[PDB]
């Protein structure tokens, strides 16, 4: 298996993450961008 | 298996994402925006 | 199996995701956009 | 007159307020709270 | 006039105020308290 | 006048604000208390 999680692990490649528990955004123009 | 995730496991690739418990998003232009 | 998620497990690929328990979203011009 | 406001003004006393363009209210236990 | 507002103006006596554009409140447990 | 306010004034007595455009509060337990 290239990519492999077990017991509540977390994983990615090519990634954007904004994990948390409480999450706030306010007066942003662009959050996320990825191009390619 | 090339991705393989078991109890509880989170994976993503090319991936954007805001994961949380409380998520709150205000007066933003775009959140999310990928361009291929 | 290429993507193989077994017990509550999340996967995702090319994914735009707000996954949380309480989501908000107010005054935003675009929430997802993925171009190709 | 012992309040009094003119054009667009706002006058409060004794008063609670989240006067404002978005507002958004999260996981709260009790938001307004007045005890006499 | 005791208290005398005129061209947007704010005027408070006693008061608890979030006054704002964008406000959020997120994860508390009490947010206005006034005992007397 | 005992509290004259004009042109775009903001005056206050015995009070508490958080006057502001971007306001976020997060985790917290007790914002404001006001006890007589």
């Amino acid at each position: 298996r290239e990519m492999h999680g077990k017991n509540w692990s977390k994983l990615c490649k090519d990634c954007q993450v904004i994990d948390g528990r409480n999450v706030t955004v306010t007066d942003v123009d662009i959050v996320f961008s990825k191009i390619k």
